[PDB]
């Protein structure tokens, strides 16, 4: 039993709800939230921008210093930093950016990351500002992910479109 409430069960292991990742992870305090993070963690906006707001800056601060000492993550890649006042970490994910050329298949390498992790509240992977359909992002991740995964959807009519649409 976990506190996540009100979500929309999709398969024994995924669960979503329309909600703003920003806005669960403020009131469940999960254990592991995910970032959509791009391989500099530079968190300009989306899900990473509104995230590190609610950190009053501190994510970047953080992730700045990991970048000086570690260099830029891989497509695909992730680290495991601090969550500040949202969860206890953040896993920071970098899912492809078609817009950038990146592959769409580094997406399903993405999500294997959720797998280190038994409980995760997290975003759409390579959707929005990253260029990729949210549609297929969702089938990946059912496909993918086998740990306990709790999807917020920031867009009403996607999240709709997704449920009625999910298979
Ligand atoms: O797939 C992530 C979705 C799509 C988006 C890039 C446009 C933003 N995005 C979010 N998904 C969940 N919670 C959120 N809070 C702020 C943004 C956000």
């Amino acid at each position: 039993v976990n506190s996540f409430s009100g979500y929309l069960k999709l398969t024994d292991n995924v669960y979503i709800k329309n909600a703003d990742i920003v806005e669960e992870a403020k009131k469940v305090k999960p254990t592991v939230v995910v970032n959509a993070a791009n391989v500099y963690l530079k968190h300009g906006g989306g899900v990473a921008g509104a995230l590190n707001k609610a950190t009053n800056n501190a994510m970047q601060v953080e992730s700045d210093d990991y970048i000086a000492t570690n260099g830029p993550l891989k497509v695909g890649g992730s680290c495991v930093l601090s969550g500040h006042n949202l969860a206890k970490h953040c896993l920071h994910v970098v899912g492809p950016n078609v817009n950038k050329g990146e592959d769409i298949q580094l997406l399903k390498s993405a999500y294997e990351n959720f797998n280190q992790h038994e409980v995760l509240l997290a975003p759409l992977l390579s959707a929005g500002i990253f260029g990729a359909d949210p549609i297929h992002s969702l089938r990946v991740c059912v496909d993918t992910v086998r740990t306990n995964v709790y999807l917020a959807v920031f867009d009403k009519n996607l999240y709709d479109k997704l449920v009625s649409s999910f298979l």
